[PDB]
């Protein structure tokens, strides 16, 4: 037993790592492409077009530790370079592009140089944001799930904006909410409490013990909603409802029976006391985050 | 910018693990040994002596992936089995056996069947025990830090305790704590919360815009002691001051004035606000992280 914020092992991750210069910073070697941020080429307002069919092969350098890899192609996706090279990389995991929906989560392996430093857990927020730790050099790390022996990438890593948050795109260089790879002034707006998850986690919380927030009353879906949109949550919706369905039968407790915990949570606050050992409602895991955790792992 | 609970990378550590059946676990395969805890070879009080010199080699399987490691000999030490086995791991990283103590961070790689499930990173707690997530089948899941190219290996998994609190040793076998690998009732004693870790991550706090919590104040160590003491925080101590001074040069703020913030933030409490997202005092960043996550990654 035990509820941790949980990263997939990175080692399928680390193996694809590359550092690419032209500016450095990291490249995702699958097969025989490196794909990594295309304003690796730039600053306030770059045309990519030009700069690209500007450079040859040779202008960008790309190292897989100690190895150079020979560029034999460029092209520009979306705002993704793909450097074509000689050689198939022997470690290409099986994988998958995914694009993600706000509230679902991913590991970030962080790294600098090509090199992994860290990995952690995120959230796709609702204001299309990750709140990451990333430094100068960054660019290029990549947000991922493993499902099998299959590796998800949802994420590359291109911006900071103000107030400490990150923007990205997925592997097919499509950001994430609406930003651009420019220095002109962009800001996220505000952002939104994940209720479904709040809502697993809440259901982590009673298969590991912690069941003091559970209440005798219910409440419909609109009388839940009426409460949590006056706290900044989303709204749970009827497909919110069906995907905690597992969790609910695990439990034997109904979602609205938690719903109806959740809204006294908001409206009386927590008097001090911890779930799972936090003082605030937890939006980072998804229905599917506490089932892996909570049994699912025993089958690796 | 941004602050997160981060782990090492898993890829050096994942290499390394194996399935151990004689009852199945995990074992950590260096070299040509496999290390398991002793516990494989069972409940109420076991002499494992004599189930020990009873086995054969034939008696362990160990598994690879799918690959069987034939074992060539069976030795014991303190709580640690080590199997002999005919080949040498070609994935042992370099590494280090370490003890750590209270306070200290690492990460665990989570891990069932021999195959790796998740990462996160845990602190030693003042009472021996960590806050980890594990279920039937993760014992010899291990805890380890990376420093250079080098795997410091600090824990083994061997049990959980009641209240969902996990015990384990060293990998020389040795207990954290004063447990013993028997089914006879123990408990961990009421924890302490780890201040030096406490004052790291305020200082990544002011390193990441955070300042709110800043006052005028100052105070002398005996007075600070005064009140942390009153709220269950481990006294401040003068090698703590010291090790805090890093932080201490980069940010402008003395130790003893982060300490007066401190004050102030447990006797008046957060007035709902947080802390690099936290309405709880973090005690799991030491010193060391904070600086690791806050620049060291550069340099990877
Ligand atoms: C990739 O290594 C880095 C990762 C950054 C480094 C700091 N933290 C990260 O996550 N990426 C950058 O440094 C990029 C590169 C530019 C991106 C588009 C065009 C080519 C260069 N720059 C930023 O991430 C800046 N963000 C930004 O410019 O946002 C638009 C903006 C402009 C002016 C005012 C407000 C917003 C960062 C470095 O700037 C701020 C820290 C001021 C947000
Ligand atoms: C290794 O795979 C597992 C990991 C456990 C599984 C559940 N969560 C974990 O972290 N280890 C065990 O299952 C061990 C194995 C025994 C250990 C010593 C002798 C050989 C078998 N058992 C436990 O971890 C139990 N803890 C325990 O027995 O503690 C002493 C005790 C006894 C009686 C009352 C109170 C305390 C667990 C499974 O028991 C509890 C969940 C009741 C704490």
């Amino acid at each position: 037993s035990g509820f941790r914020k949980m990263a997939f092992p990175s080692g399928k991750v680390e193996g694809c790592m590359v550092q690419v210069t032209c500016t450095t910073l990291n490249g995702l070697w699958l097969d025989d492409v490196v794909y990594c941020p295309r304003h690796v080429i730039c600053m306030l307002n770059p045309n990519y077009e030009d700069l690209l069919i500007r450079k040859s092969n040779h202008n960008f350098l790309v190292q897989a530790g100690n190895v150079q890899l020979r560029v034999i192609g460029h092209s520009m996706q979306n705002c993704v370079l793909k450097l074509k090279v000689d050689t198939a990389n022997p470690k290409t995991p099986k994988y998958k592009f995914v694009r993600i929906q706000p509230g679902q989560t991913f590991s970030v392996l962080a790294c600098y140089n090509g090199s992994p430093s860290g990995v952690y857990q995120c959230a796709m927020r609702p204001n299309f944001t990750i709140k990451g730790s990333f430094l100068n050099g960054s660019c290029g790390s990549v947000g991922f799930n493993i499902d099998y022996d299959c590796v998800s990438f949802c994420y590359m890593h291109h911006m900071e904006l103000p107030t400490g948050v990150h923007a990205g795109t997925d592997l097919e260089g499509n950001f994430y909410g609406p930003f651009v790879d420019r220095q002109t002034a962009q800001a996220a707006g505000t952002d939104t409490t994940i209720t479904v998850n709040v809502l697993a986690w809440l259901y982590a919380a009673v298969i590991n013990g912690d069941r003091w927030f559970l209440n005798r009353f219910t409440t419909t879906l609109n009388d839940f909603n009426l409460v949590a949109m006056k706290y900044n949550y989303e709204p749970l919706t009827q497909d919110h409802v069906d995907i905690l369905g597992p969790l609910s039968a695990q439990t034997g407790i109904a979602v609205l029976d938690m719903c109806a915990s959740l809204k006294e949570l908001l409206q009386n606050g927590m008097n001090g006391r911890t779930i799972l050992g936090s003082a605030l409602l937890e939006d980072e895991f998804t229905p599917f985050d506490v089932v892996r955790q909570c049994s699912g792992v025993t089958f690796q």
